[PDB]
């Protein structure tokens, strides 16, 4: 099923969402909430979303893209489950990009981010992980990741010149 | 009539308007164009209007709220034409408030502004005026006054936190 989507002003989006227990994963409660918020990703056509999102204070990120519509020039994620991530930089370099939060609709802002991180995390079976990502994908991961810690991109614009309505952008 | 305004995203809403000649003021365009500026206002239940709002890079400012019908919270500003302003603060002191921009839709920002300005302007007449302005006033005047240097509330935020909207503020 889909769920509500908060949008930026309600506070539940800036406290920080708490772990996930190597219990919580076996709860039937549980993968129904993947199940939403996939679900409820789809619907939005993003290409992630983390509990908060939706309501929920746990350290739960969702990414992945069916290869569709709008976007026939962003390359593609891969469908997954990432839990308790933790993020390092690697480099001080930065690639600049134009993001798009689901709570902040309509309105599009540049954000330079680092391009080389170690992040670690795990799985809904339990694997855990630890690799260097790069590119796109670390932007994807560095953005999901920062509402886990109460962050919305717009906290993090280069210059406010830099953001506004799509509508409008796109002139 | 009733003039569109421009959303922010447009870059007209960024560049410097430019002043008024003691010319201008007699042209049968100009009347049309504050009459417009009015017309436009109340439209959008807007307590002032700049120039640029609508498109035009000139220093022009309306303001105007009589029977606060709309809004209780605050004084009353009287209709007036403000020409070529420029202000000075006066104290160190601030008062927060939350701003909302005609450009930027269904959303507010706290703001903190001074609170004791001196501003020097000139109406549809010519004659040119020298007073000290406090309170709400300061704040509109200040906030319309930004929009001839090219500048939104959205950057003067006190703190990105305290910014959403409106729909889920008022909670
Ligand atoms: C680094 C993360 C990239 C964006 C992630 C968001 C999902 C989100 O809001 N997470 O919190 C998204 O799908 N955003 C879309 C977006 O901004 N996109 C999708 C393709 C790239 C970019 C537009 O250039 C909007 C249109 C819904
Ligand atoms: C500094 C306050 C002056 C605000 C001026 C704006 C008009 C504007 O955006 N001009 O550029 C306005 O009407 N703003 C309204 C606004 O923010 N108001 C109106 C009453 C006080 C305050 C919020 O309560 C919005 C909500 C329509
Ligand atoms: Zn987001
Ligand atoms: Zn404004």
């Amino acid at each position: 099923s889909v769920r509500k989507i908060l949008r930026m002003g309600d506070p539940i989006l800036r406290k920080i969402s708490e772990p996930v227990t190597e219990d919580e994963i076996q709860t039937k409660e549980f993968k129904k909430l993947i199940r939403d918020m996939f679900t409820t990703m789809r619907h939005a056509e993003g290409v992630g979303l983390a509990a908060p999102q939706i309501g929920i204070l746990k350290q739960i990120v969702v990414v992945g893209s069916e290869d569709n519509e709008r976007y026939p020039g962003t390359p593609d994620v891969p469908e997954r489950i990432i839990l308790n991530p933790v993020i390092t930089p690697l480099t001080k370099d930065t690639s600049g990009f134009w993001e798009g939060c689901l709570s902040v609709p309509g309105m599009r802002g540049y954000v330079e981010r680092p391009n080389q991180i170690r992040m670690q995390w795990m799985d809904e079976k339990g694997n855990q992980f630890d690799e260097t990502i790069d590119g796109y994908k670390a932007i994807v991961y560095q953005h999901e990741c920062d509402h886990l810690q109460g962050i919305l991109y717009v906290d993090r614009l280069k210059d406010t010149k830099l953001f506004g309505f799509n509508e409008t952008l796109d002139s």
